């Protein structure tokens, strides 16, 4: 199997290292976040990895985490590339509230899965398709 | 040639057609919903799958969802596993409607695609990357 | 390595080509854009592409497209079939506004990549799963 190295925050975040059926993987908020109504905060997950070779991580979402915690995730899908692999290379999960909400140290917030990167390609100009 | 097995949840919901191999399929509301601005609701979809063994399902708005429907997806973009396979597990679109908003038993509130699952992982704490 | 034939809307569009190696590419507003809170519209990109046969765009934010414009994309993730490639094929980003913003000519504000489109597959009714 592909091996991810992943180094946490520190002592207390919670260790994500099972085996692994190909399930997306569940990611933790790091520290408590408060977020008013209306407002945006990036939620710290704790976690900075090398992925594999030729591989990005894509980042949504849990199903239950808007009836939860009432938010959203700006960016719809994070992209994490294997290059984002540096020892200060923390992940975050963006979020946008609908409501005030408070979301907990540990709580499960949103889930990845990686993917290989797209093929090679040439881009080239032509006056019509 | 690959067979996704499905059921619908009664003999009303329009059945998915022969389709146009590799793109992805459309999904409509099972029966009328009301949604008020700034309200959430699950929008059923009348349908329950068998995928592939190894294969996930992800579905996604339209590009149009938002003009024709009043909606956005609140968990951006919903992963449905190969183990959700169950004679009750009928799939839904979680809306939040960003104004009032009649959807209509038939729409066409979003679509769907299988995708393999991502390979074995082992993930491997290190102190330092 | 695979070809993308590509046509802009006109001259002063920023051309995009260059050395790709898998990563995801930014695509850019064609024109001033200027949004009101709580409206929405089709950002124009600029660009038509004939994608390679067998494949698709996905098309999602920028990781900073929130904290500098404060838009969200209604679609989560777009999708660009093969079958879009007409002269007047051009791409857009549907952008929700969710604070009175202006998106300039020029600026960087979505990306995408290619992924092969899903096998051919068989939907089976069945009474039962
Ligand atoms: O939802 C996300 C998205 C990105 N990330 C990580 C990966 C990304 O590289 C990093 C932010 O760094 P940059 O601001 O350099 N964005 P990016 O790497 O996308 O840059 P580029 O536009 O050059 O591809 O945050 C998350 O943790 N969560
Ligand atoms: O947008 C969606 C997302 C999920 N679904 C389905 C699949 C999912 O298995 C189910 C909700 O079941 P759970 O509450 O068990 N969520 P999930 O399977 O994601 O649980 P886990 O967190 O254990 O992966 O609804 C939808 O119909 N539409
Ligand atoms: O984010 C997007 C999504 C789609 N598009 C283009 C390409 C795509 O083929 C076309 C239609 O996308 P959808 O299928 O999501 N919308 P809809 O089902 O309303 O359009 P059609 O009736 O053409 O399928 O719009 C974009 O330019 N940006
Ligand atoms: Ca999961
Ligand atoms: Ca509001
Ligand atoms: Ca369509
Ligand atoms: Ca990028």
């Amino acid at each position: 199997t592909m091996q991810i190295k992943i180094k946490y925050l520190d002592e207390t975040q919670t260790r994500i290292s099972k085996i692994e059926q190909g399930d997306w993987i569940d990611l933790r908020a790091a520290e408590d976040v408060t977020i008013k109504k209306d407002e945006f905060k990036l939620v710290p997950l704790g976690v900075a990895m090398e992925l594999p070779e030729g591989y990005e991580a894509h980042v949504v979402p849990r199903s239950s985490t808007y009836k939860n915690f009432g938010v959203i995730q700006t960016n719809s899908m994070g992209v994490i590339d294997e290059s984002y692999k540096g020892d200060n290379d923390f992940w975050f999960f963006p979020a946008y509230a609908l409501r005030d909400t408070e979301i907990k140290k540990g709580d499960r917030i949103c889930q990845f899965r990686i993917m290989k990167k797209m093929p090679a390609v040439e881009l080239v100009e032509v006056e019509h398709l």
